[PDB]
């Protein structure tokens, strides 16, 4: 007995393969998923004749190219991992409180809540990888399974293990590009040795690791110059549609009484308590809304360990003397 | 009161920075490690005057370039993660049984044992990233801490979480290059439509995901051609110094009675038992040596779920008719 199946890695391009009912899918074809399950070690059945199969390895040259076109360059384990993640993340739940989407706590996914709620605030970004852009749109439309499974696949997250929200934000945003101009100019100088400018553009101008405030970002740093004198580093121009700043968890008193310019921030709780818990915070209606994995609390003042902080567009040129 | 410290990201290039004993290291400089601990939120002390500090963020332009030169392009969280991993992996232990190095089980690190024991068998490889090459040499010399912490940092492993050994092998080997020639030629053809060759070279010619035997690798695959006929794919030439093959865990009867050509393989145990345990196996003295995280067992026959399999150099040209 034989069957015909349609094999794809992308859900767009299909090849017809004829199989028997003697050997496994694995022996005949490779690692294959159907309707979310790995069926490699089963024997093909009359029932699946004419059906579509998702192939995870052993790909033809055409499939290798379709893979790169939809997913970018990925490691050889990436389809298996994405297809298994997609199956697993399907049993998670997104809730919406006053139109704000949050991921309910399950399987140590609190870092994913922090990542997704932060990416949801960003304007003028598009993913240069088609699968991610397409999933991002579905997520915006209320269907978040693919986008979450993809972030996990690209981020090398192991289902059920805690992970680093800042690391993931930055890996996800490395796959994105800005749909407008942004620019960041650092000047390094010595009054004897001269001046060097470093210019960053696009998304690179909008993220910075190592400070968590615009005041700190813009401050002058000074250290020993190679001439024996002093050398300085300072931000002299900054123009962006938004600005994300990150550092290691840093205890701070956060207050809305001062109408601060940041719009949102993440918090990591309990470093030594078997390494902790992420909470996403937004500033709205004069209060701090704390979104703790599909739960919300409000306060005007909060002492907490801040990690990432989001600011509105910058339009800065430095001025002195 | 003020002090001078030497700041580095690479242990080769140092800048002198003058600090006070009023503010934290974090406020003055950034995230900093000393002797393996993060001291960012401490106040600098007379005692550390003249000492070297490892900076993890807020890097100058020179440091950014030193970072790329030693580590390659890495995400902005990579130093913090590497320096914390290095501190943590220090409490692990490597044991050597008849000159074979294995990593003792701790904190779900069995996948790392599988990865490191497999990389230890590979000839003619060098890492194109200096930190990895230098750590790899130290590891070969009996000092494995850096190499293990680096594999974890580059692999985005979360200390204490299980992980995918095949994924890690392939990510590590993506950072390596072969010191000799290797070549792999696939031919795709239809007797009506024509012939396309795909040639892979270097390390790419030496790894393949989706089969676990050279017989399977070399077999002919056939499916529907776009002309309405039949289309085939077959390996026609293969020349390498070694060959690593991987697939999803696959129950097999492994025996030495047949003097098989593979030299080693990994096994993953218990998929549904809260996803399992890795064991590294080597073939020596007519037996299978099973290295289960710093433990060894021997047998001539083993029914087990094979994942990666290592073979000696290939020298193949296909022949028929
Ligand atoms: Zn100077
Ligand atoms: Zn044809």
């Amino acid at each position: 007995l034989t069957i015909e199946v349609l094999v794809t890695v992308d859900g767009v391009n299909f090849r017809t393969v004829v199989l028997n009912n003697k050997n496994t899918y694995r022996s005949q074809l490779g690692c294959v998923f159907f309707n979310g399950a790995d069926i490699s070690d089963t024997i093909p059945d009359e029932k699946q004749n004419g059906h579509s199969l998702y192939l995870a390895d052993n790909l033809t040259a055409d499939e290798t190219k379709a893979l790169k076109e939809l997913y970018g360059p990925v490691d050889p384990t990436f389809l298996h991992r994405f297809y298994s993640l997609k199956a697993a993340v399907h049993g998670w739940k997104m809730v919406v409180c006053d139109k704000v989407r949050s991921l309910k706590l399950s399987d140590n996914n609190c870092y994913l809540n922090a990542v997704i709620m932060t990416l949801d605030l960003l304007k003028d970004i598009k993913f240069v990888i088609p699968a991610l852009q397409h999933a991002f749109m579905k997520h915006k439309g209320g269907d978040s399974t693919d986008f979450i499974a993809l972030i996990m696949a690209y981020g090398n997250c192991t289902f059920g293990a805690p992970d680093d929200a800042s690391r993931l934000l930055h890996t996800v945003l490395a796959k994105a590009e800005l749909c407008c101009s942004a620019r960041m100019v650092w000047r390094e100088w010595c009054n004897v040795c001269g001046i060097k400018d470093v210019v960053l553009q696009g998304l690179k101008a909008c993220c910075y690791v190592g400070v968590q405030t615009v005041e700190d970002l813009r401050a002058r740093m000074t250290y020993v110059c190679q001439c024996g004198g002093e050398r300085h580093r300072q931000l002299v121009e900054h123009t962006t549609p938004w600005l994300l700043l990150s550092g290691t968890p840093n205890e701070k008193l956060v207050t809305t009484s001062t109408a601060p310019d940041f719009v949102a921030f993440n918090v990591f709780q309990g470093i030594e308590t078997a390494v902790g818990h992420y909470v996403h915070a937004r500033l709205k209606g004069g209060l701090i809304l704390k979104f703790d994995s599909g739960t919300v609390s409000k306060t005007s003042d909060w002492k907490c360990k801040v990690t990432d902080v989001l600011f509105p567009g910058q339009k800065y040129s430095s001025d002195c003397n």
